[PDB]
């Protein structure tokens, strides 16, 4: 009932019956208005909800949400590069703080049987090609657990 | 290179990979713990840093200021050591028990606070529907102890 957790400075036990609500935050401290931002979520999928369309429900609450959201691409994603890797999907959208445009990637992948993790890069600008190999590089790299 | 980098491995739960090195770890962990109440005990874990000639009482001293700012009718109730792990790789810090009202409810908090990281603060704040006894005390500090430095 006790199970194991790891957090990058150690590791611990929780009880099963947890649910994980943890999200992680990667930040360029002090240049946070021009610098993009890393950010993985976590999510649960509705009974018989599959990756594409908690993906569309993820579209519509981003259009409720958020200020004048709109979806520029949305493509197949991968984590990882074994065998073992995640197979997912990724979106790319924009919409508006203010008077930043926002910038955004989002590739959500079925991790284990029911649990969604989700990829987020923020920028406060267009996309470039260094926060494109910033994101690549970014889930190419990914190892996955077990 | 091949053998490694001033790039950083990170972990998480689900896996691992390369945090470059410019970035600043801004995690917040939040796990809800069963519960049939009306409000769920939960667990978070934050990473801060300490100000320039802040100790770790002085921060623990921060962050109840901040808390008596946001959490209804908060009081301290204890203040104490506090132990991560054992062995060679222990942190010593520090830890205290609180009440506050989070509706028209009446919940419990733990705050613990270490150096885990060279340079960083590691924060564990329980809370909790269910008043705090020794026992619950015991179990506390007894999971404390568990956690496993990296």
């Amino acid at each position: 009932m006790d199970r194991p957790y790891r957090i990058q400075e150690g590791c611990f036990v929780l009880p099963e019956t947890f649910t994980d609500r943890s999200v992680n935050i990667f930040i360029l401290e002090g240049n946070e208005r021009t610098s993009p931002s890393l950010n993985i979520s976590r999510d649960t999928l509705k009974p018989d909800e599959d990756l594409p369309a908690y993906i569309d429900r993820q579209i519509a609450l981003m259009k409720k949400n958020l200020g004048q959201h709109r979806v520029l691409s949305r493509a197949p994603a991968q984590a990882g590069t074994g065998n073992d890797a995640l197979m997912g999907e990724q979106i790319a959208a924009t919409h508006k703080s203010g008077k930043t445009e926002v910038y955004q990637r989002q590739a959500g992948f079925i991790a284990t049987p029911g649990k969604v993790l989700v990829f987020t890069l923020t920028s406060p600008r267009p996309f470039d090609d260094k926060a494109d190999l910033l994101w690549n590089t970014w889930l190419a790299g990914f190892q996955p657990d077990k």
